[PDB]
């Protein structure tokens, strides 16, 4: 039985809170300072907030009201939920210092057409439901939902590897202590789940867990503890795709880490919205000191409509793949980072992201001609 | 040009200070309570460690000499480097059948192996780590005195058409060094007493490229300049991005989490099979239920290198690993202090350590479900 | 001129006596399984952050993150509405493994052979928390501070009491005027002795305004920075050590509870209306090398007599103290609010009068 | 019975008065670009940690990382040697962002020209001698961290006799013997500063008792903002309302007022009006003048005790405001002050030091 599962996250998950903060941050200098370097790293526990890292920059930034004011948005704005942007401790630990690739590294991008934005459908549909809970939460329409959330979806798939139902989707949420379960769950399974998974995928042996854990009152990083960086799986492809390591959030465009991510993300994407493949996962290899990506490989799992060599001469001749060209190509040096650090970098409906844009198609349908 | 790159990092890196840390901490309460439940992350930058995290234990131990003393054996000692086990800043926020003990977490885990490597690891993640432990090994035992903690290795494997290796195109390895020895010697040195020691002279030629300290001087290192945070080394301690990932990381956490104990069996599995000759290389891929002892799913890639049916080998999987949390602890006796060691140099395809899910002893069972 | 002086006193809620009875119920948490516990414990509060750090070396096991959130619960911090939670807050824990004067002082002015000023304030914060514990008061929140500004005649005797201030933490739905109007009527009324109360008398509540956030929320509370509300209100002299933190080993700590001992007896005695004490010692010479004597001219005997009563009927070497007092118990972390000095609510060895009959005999 | 009476200074290396001169650092540095600035920084220091918290109100924009790594530096960690380092600690950073019915005292006594007290004086000027020898690498073996305690023995009339005991340890290289510390200290520090007159064959010298004192500063002990109060003002000779210097600005009333307290003090004194006065103020909520003025001269008074307080209210402005205008202290003043003591300062310059009100006292 071929079962795949992926997880998302709520802005609230202690994880994602060190991702928006590190980002917010990067977000703050940008505003002020285009070439501003970035390397922030945040960790939260219970009542507590540490940033940490280097910076070098032009901009005047008061961190405390960055971080104060990030976790604010996020929901944690009075003392009943434990974390409070006004009440928790702030450490900051900032050293001030005021082309071709830093990093030996390989990065990867992915697109498939199992769904409208070319994600993988479990990751999609996760990241679906964490953005439906958090805009219930934020326009209100739900008063008892708390900013702490978490989804896992897992699709079966056919013969043919074709998503061919939704086994089970476990889902759990924060809330009010003034609420009983069966409302809690009869509101996430009717208003959330069913509100944001396709019918068609949908039977009578779908399992819908809702708040497994059981009441889940507390949370942020009270209990637990959060980390920039460890949602990656989430934060890509949920599991479809390979990785080099680096994270995203806390870094400035001149990490190819995240550049050339977001540049393979970008090709993927285009190659797939041409019609080119079903899927595609796109490997990308720099040398230290080689602006020029040294090799490209791609993997269309048999999908290509066109050889690979002739893939691979169409991306060479249509994107700019050096650290420069890629920050110029897909506009980075603009404070675009902090609404990628939750609900993922890839596969977003909700906000106009770069590297998303199918502006590359022409390009590409012309390039076999 | 088929080229791919992985990179390992040694003991010293701030990263990797990080997991062996949250890792230390576990082998302590595993030392006094087998049964101990550990969720234990670390957070090192300049003259800092903050240790945090969740953990239930009837063993009594003191984090603080934990984390000097592990600090210390990774080379940070009596004060020269600018980190120091008995010198740096120490905080600590620490909140206080073998079937019914099913799954926790909803979870994906992957495990791999290929014939690249007598150790079955992919040839470049398998090259990197085997040049920090070298690193390593010459700075501990006093045969290159100027060398300090903190070092990198990226190796860039080149590919054939059929995707097996061709040769190393570049070896790029920066190490910390005392401030008294000049590039020159430190360069000549690594290659010298590192690289050619440690990379097989068949798959060298006039056109690798070795690249030492390329940035130049490494005299401050380890947190001092950068950041480290447990779980941000996760390539680098799997299969340098051969393998897919269901994204948990593993220093911190006790057997108890899935996560880690299944990435292990998943590993197990793989090795074991392609030791067995099932296959040149196998992905074996676990996804599990909430509350579901049994993995409710398994799948195999064996990229047509397979010499058995997919369904077959599944088979004999579900047919000779005990693959429930439970079972796996016990299968592979996790429940001992054996965690420290894995938090740096991988934590698979270890020749220089001991590791039971390194163990090839199901090679018989495997062969002996054909005939 | 009027002769004015004001002393001020805070309660448990103050972050300073925050930071204070951490260290000390971490002290009290050691000794409780070892008398013989060393102990240098200082404690930091800010916003939503405690940080406790010290040397230690002990053969008690205590889980001082429990002991540090369960100080706090206890000063009242118990939901997130106050901003500051024992359960939600941060903790943060370092812990590792003298030539001095210590001066005492009593005086008449009060039963308690304490200064009038300090010993009101002190009354005053001590109310003010009962109330709230007990939930006579159920809009009371921990953090609160008195002032009490006394006026003194010709002579120096306590005339009259010039101005009350009285600030207190309180759950946003109370309006001012009760606030005001209930601490008047039973905190101030109920504790200031009516024969010093006369129609100048100025009464300010929360002269601040509203106070719903305290605690170390806006605020930065340290361990030993109340020295003069923990002793004397500013009628006495300081060799400049703090008490909370430090086990009796610290001459600092138990030579000050010696000094007070020696100064309650005297006057209690009626050898003098008021005394100041004066230690000082040697390193590495047990006994005191010099002690000094200010009666202020209200001595009923020779100041050289008196000073040969002190050296004939105290013990006054390091460990002399701690046998003497009976120091090696957990009783400290009733000293970190409301003073270590005229404290009739709890039961300190060194405010017991029992020497008065060896001094009157001498 | 022999009236002995016993004071200590730190030098800058002491952990409790690395964390003033941390707090008094930050509040220079914003001074600096914000004359009108609000500070109140608190600093705590431990093994290989430094956390700064406090709240602030200010147009400057300060790098704290830099003010505080810059501050540990000048006092002397500086190259790793020490296990403390201004380069390779830990530094937390918790500042919040905003852009009392109190008593005060001040204290002077003829007993040393700056009119402070004889045990407090030498001290300050032993913890003084001991750093200049240092930092100037005279004796290049010697390390921050360093106290001294005196001892000085009184007469029947509360005159110093003469110097009983002289405490001085110091931190030192481990490659320097306990003789050659003790001699060289003696030698170039205590008989370079105690004047001959009040020393005799029975004056103790302990330099170093403890023994051998190679690691220190924060490393095995802890300090914090205003634990050195009592070192900070007259070593014990005079009363406090308990508030703490370090990390404030003048806007506070507990530094300015006792700033305020000691230039009455010393004017009076070197006026000839006492051969010493304690000097009591005291202020009411909502009142800028002091609703209160006593004084004490121990009899050694040449006036009235009325008539002082009338010449004092007549010649010093003692409002708040009044204050920083008078002793002109929104200048970057502070950190200068945060060892050594903030009162009998001949080394340096302070305004409430200066005696420019005694023609204003002796013409009353
Ligand atoms: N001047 C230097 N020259 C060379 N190497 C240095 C220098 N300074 C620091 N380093 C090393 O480079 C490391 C940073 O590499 P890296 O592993 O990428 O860091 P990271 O903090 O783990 N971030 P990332 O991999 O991008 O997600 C430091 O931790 C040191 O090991
Ligand atoms: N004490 C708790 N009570 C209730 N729910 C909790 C508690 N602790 C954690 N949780 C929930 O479980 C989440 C943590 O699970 P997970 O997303 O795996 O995070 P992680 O362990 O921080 N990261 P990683 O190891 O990289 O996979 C929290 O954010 C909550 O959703
Ligand atoms: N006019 C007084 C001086 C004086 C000054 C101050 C106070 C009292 C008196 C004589 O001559
Ligand atoms: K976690
Ligand atoms: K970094
Ligand atoms: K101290
Ligand atoms: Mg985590
Ligand atoms: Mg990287
Ligand atoms: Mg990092
Ligand atoms: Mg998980
Ligand atoms: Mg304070
Ligand atoms: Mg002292
Ligand atoms: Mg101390
Ligand atoms: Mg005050």
């Amino acid at each position: 039985r071929h079962l795949f599962t992926s997880e998302s996250v709520s802005e609230g998950h202690p994880d994602k809170i060190a991702d928006q903060i590190s980002d917010a941050i990067l977000d703050a200098m940008l505003a002020q300072d285009p070439q501003a370097r970035v390397a922030v790293e945040t960790s939260v526990t219970t009542g507590l907030v540490l940033v940490f890292g280097e910076v070098s920059t032009k901009a005047y930034v008061d961190i405390q009201k960055v971080v104060r004011d990030t976790i604010k948005s996020i929901g944690y704005v009075d003392g009943q939920y434990g974390f409070d942007g006004d009440n928790c401790a702030v450490l900051v630990s900032l050293d001030e210092q005021s082309i071709g690739a830093g990093d030996q590294g390989m990065m990867f991008g992915y697109a498939i057409n199992e769904t409208p934005e070319l994600m993988p459908l479990p990751i999609a549909l996760s990241h679906r439901l964490m953005r439906k809970i958090a805009a219930l939460r934020k326009d209100g329409t739900i008063k008892w939902l708390r900013p702490d959330a978490k989804a896992q979806v897992t699709v079966e798939y056919d013969e043919d590897n074709q998503p061919k139902r939704i086994d089970t989707v476990v889902l759990s949420t924060q809330h009010d202590p003034d609420v009983d379960l069966d409302t809690i769950r009869q509101t996430v399974i009717d208003q959330v789940i069913k509100a944001v998974l396709p019918a068609d995928l949908l039977d009578d042996q779908t399992k819908y867990l809702v708040n497994p854990t059981g009441r889940f009152v507390i949370g942020g990083p009270q209990g637990d503890a959060g980390l920039t960086g460890r949602k990656v799986i989430v934060d890509t492809y949920g599991g479809f795709a390979h990785h080099g390591g680096g994270a995203f959030s806390g870094k400035d465009a001149t990490k190819v880490d995240r550049s050339a991510s977001y540049a393979a993300r970008y090709i993927a994407k285009n190659v797939v919205a041409a019609g080119l493949a079903d899927q595609v996962e796109v490997q990308l290899a720099y040398a230290i000191g080689v602006a020029e990506p040294v090799s490209i490989a791609v993997d269309t799992a048999g999908t290509g409509k066109v050889s690979d060599e002739a893939l691979i001469n169409a991306i060479r001749e249509n994107f700019d793949l050096r650290p420069a060209g890629i920050i110029k190509m897909l506009d980075l040096q603009r404070p675009i980072y902090r609404q990628t650090a939750a609900y993922g970098h890839f596969g977003r409906t909700d906000i106009d992201l770069p590297w998303e844009h199918t502006d590359k198609v022409d390009a590409l349908k012309a390039a076999f001609k």
